[PDB]
């Protein structure tokens, strides 16, 4: 069970270069979306990615070389997914330019903007070797451990009661009384 995968997703604008949808990138995304399956499968079937995941399941948690295989797995994944998506959109546009240009063009490049980012990521320092890795028991926010007891007291004050007094005596007898 040395595997755990919180798939949480990001259906949001994520252009490393357009930073939204600049230029005619809508028709790009439309294709990259329409074939997101074949693209994802190719990227996930790349020798670097299969090997890196299968090595991760053998070194996970933070086990030492973990940081390396983690960085390699990421690098190779993004690398591969970029490379497949790139090669397709490049073919697609340099076919669906039929009108004046790039029709039949076997002999000219195009490059892409994400390609300048993706160039940085290339590692294939393990290959071959593919076994399965997904079983995370869901783990959909466990509000385990939630309580707040408290039980306090204070302030006994400890006042006093009273003083003492006495009535006067009657050290008088008559009030003269002459005749």
């Amino acid at each position: 069970m040395a595997d755990e995968a919180t798939d949480a997703a990001r259906n949001n604008d994520g252009a490393y270069y357009l930073q939204t949808q600049f230029t005619n990138a809508d028709k790009v995304n439309e294709y990259l979306a329409q074939h997101d399956g074949e693209i994802r499968a190719e990227a996930a079937a790349d020798p670097a990615v299969v090997a890196a995941k299968a090595a991760l399941d053998a070194v996970e948690g933070g086990s030492h070389n973990y940081g390396e295989v983690k960085a390699a797995y990421e690098a190779a994944f993004n690398n591969a997914f970029n490379a497949v998506r790139n090669k397709y959109v490049q073919r697609f546009q340099a076919t669906y330019n039929n009108a004046t240009e790039q029709e039949g063009k076997t002999y000219i490049q195009g490059e892409t903007p994400e390609q300048a980012n993706a160039r940085y990521l290339k590692r294939v320092g393990a290959a071959n070797n593919q076994n399965p890795a997904a079983e995370d028991k869901g783990a959909t926010t466990p509000a385990s451990k939630e309580e707040a007891k408290k039980s306090e007291a204070a302030a006994k004050n400890a006042g006093k009661a009273a003083g003492k007094a006495l009535p006067k005596t009657s050290a008088v007898k008559h009030h003269h009384h002459h005749h």
